[PDB]
Parts: C-alpha cells; structure tokens; sequence
C-alpha cells in the first residue's frame, strides 16, 4: 500500500518540544487531522492539508482509514503522546484491523513532560517513589494509588481518600503556552485555590509538591 | 554566560530527540551524559562528550563557574525516576542558572513508539510508574502499572504483582525498545518470573487488563 497513517504526538506546548520524527512526518504528510487545541507553532510547522477535529471518534478513525486506501500518507496530531488517553490506542487497533500501515510516533506528554519542562519532580527520595496518572471525567470511580498523583483537566472530596487535607498542591495551567499559570498551596485549600484558573490545567498532589515552590522560579537571565 | 542543561536523550535513537535537546546538544560547550545514552544521540553533541551524584553535581556547578554552557545528558526525561530532582535543588540552591529540557520517557515512549497503549476507555482509565528494584516494597495501584526494573527482581516483583493483579492478567516486559536487542515478551502474571529468561537490558514491565491488546497491535 501507499497509503500510511502516521499517530503523532504535539507534545504539551511549542514546537520546540516536538521529537525529530514528528517534525520530518508534519512535513510529508499530505494531509493532518489535528486537536483543535494543538499549538499554533506545531501546525505552522504542518506542510500538508490540516483538518481541525466535539468530532465524534467513529469519523476521524473512518476518515484516516479512506485517506490511507486513497493512497495518501496521513497523520492524527495530537496533544501531548498519541497514546495517553485521548483514544490513540483505539485509533491504531482500528488501523491494524482495517490492514492499515501505521506508525506512532511519540510525543513529550501533557501531564509529566509539562511538569519536567518546568523542573518539578513527581519523585524524590524521601518524598514519593511512584506517581499515577488518571483523568477527572469519571467523578464515581475510585482514583489510583501512589506517592504522587497527576490528575489531568467534589474534586477535594476525592482527593481526600487518597491524600491528607494538608498535602501539598499544585495546580498547572496553559504550561509551555501563553497565559501560562501555577498555583501552590494544599488539598484543603479547594475549590478555592483553583476557581478561576485557565484550561486546560493539571493537578499534582504529594508530598513531592512541596519542593515547588523552589523549584518552580524559571532561570531569569540575569 | 555560564549554565547548565538539564537534558533528556529520549528512550532511544535521535530520531526521539526533541527540538530542544537537539539544539541543546548543538550548543553545549560539555556534556556529562550517563554512559549508555544511545549512540545516535551522543554523536550530535558537538561539545566534549564526558562520560558518566554528588560529583556530577559538583562538577555541573563547577563548569558553570567556569563560565561555561554544560549539559547534564539523561536516557528519557531529566526529571523522570533519576535525581534530577535532587540535581535542580542543588544547582538552585548554588544559584546556577539552569533549564530543564524534557525527553520522551521509556515509560511511556517506548511503549508508544510501538504503538502500545497505557489507557483504553474500555480497559484502563489510570496508569502508575515505578521502579521494581526493591521487591520488598508496595506497588501503587493504577489500572495500568509500568515498573523499570532489574531483570533479577521478577520473582519478588511477582509477590507484590498478584498482590494488586489476578495471576491471569496480561503482562509484558520489554528490552531495549528503540536499541539493537529489542525484544518483547507477552503473556501473564503468572509467566514471571520465566516470562523474562534470557532477556537483555534494560527492560520494563507492563501489567493490565490493556496489554491484552498488545498481541494484535504488535507486529506479526
């Protein structure tokens, strides 16, 4: 076949966190179907046709499929690593069981790659030795376990059955982009502490979080 | 003038590398970078490279005092499961203008680079990291768990796996992703430690219900 769909990652801001892969496929393919919200300096970067994609799953997997059996080389650009939740693995089981040929190409994440980019820990001796990741838009599920929690996008409730009222807080939002905003503080400062902040945002909560405040001051240049 | 780099390499080859690692590299007058970073990745650094705590710490302020641009090279993120925490306290606390350049996580990247899924709305909304050196210790409990470990621990990692997961969950370990040697192993909780005989390193272990679906996303 000629035809390929390639399952690319934007990472979590500017184009400068883009992988040397992804910048050579936003080059050839012909045509991208991208994350509304991906940042403008990525799709500049696009040479193809792109296709902003709430836009129902079943049309843009329908849709890279024909691209792919039109013979064209395509891509899905999506925020953060093409995988982590967004439904990537869902995207490339239906590629593999339509004999599709694809490709995922990994991408700098939203949760810890945005944390790293501004130099905070999920873990430090002492502090936390595991963290979790998990989502906000299923309030009825139990949330995971771990030294450190990352929650992407009754919230105090919740996290009081994994963490102490007391337990530093940081709330991310915008990072790597402009409007970019962090606010530390403690579980027992919600809602309070986020009402407010821009989106999308991210939640980190542990005992890791208390070093933020040091860490967190950016080089000035000075 | 002088400063230092907090680098990630990514999991694997260059081609990993982001934009800004890339530059990085370019422009670093040396590189302390931990000895296995993949070669691909070492041979862009147009800098002295210097093979590779508390001294490389010592050494990174020091070089900055000299006046100089260093870059501190690390396989996958800087501040994932190494020090890098402990390395940007330290370089704050000395007053040394620094930066920290993310890099695609084995974790996580590897995985994705073989088009394998930590999460599927269908079977697993939660994932956990964690190192599977001291089998002594609890795991967290996520649906979806990845532990980078030395081989030598499955046994006792499988103790403390059956102790969050039914012995049939889907398991995989995977070595060398993204490196000569690359080898996958799939099959069950149950299969540890046997699953890992003979396998290279450095390797990292999935468990879930969504590594049921790595066989079929894998290439035959």
């Amino acid at each position: 076949m000629r035809g390929k769909v390639y399952l690319v990652g934007a990472g979590f801001g500017g184009p400068e966190h883009l992988t040397l892969k992804a910048l050579r496929v936003l080059e050839v393919a012909e045509v991208v179907l991208h994350d509304r919200l991906v940042h403008p300096g990525v799709l500049a970067l696009a040479k193809g046709e792109l296709v902003p994609v709430k836009t129902p799953q079943e049309a843009i997997t329908a849709r890279l499929i024909a691209l792919a059996r039109e013979g064209r080389v395509v891509a899905r650009l999506k925020g953060g690593d093409p995988m982590v939740f967004g439904r990537g693995g869902e995207e490339a089981l239906a590629l593999r069981r339509a004999g599709i040929p694809f490709e995922v190409v990994p991408g700098v994440t939203s949760a810890v790659g945005a944390l790293s980019a501004l130099g905070l820990p999920l873990t430090h001796r002492g502090l936390a030795r595991s963290f979790a990741v998990a989502t906000g838009h299923d309030p009825a599920l139990p949330l995971p376990r771990a030294d450190t929690l990352v929650l992407l996008m009754g919230l105090k409730e919740r996290l009081l059955e994994r963490f102490p009222p007391e337990t530093p807080l940081a709330l991310l939002a915008r990072v790597g982009w402009p409007g970019e905003a962090v606010r530390l503080g403690r579980v027992e400062d919600l809602p309070g502490l986020g009402e407010g902040l821009p989106s999308p945002a991210l939640l980190v909560v542990g005992k890791v979080v208390g070093l933020y405040g040091e860490l967190l001051p950016k080089d000035h240049g000075l």
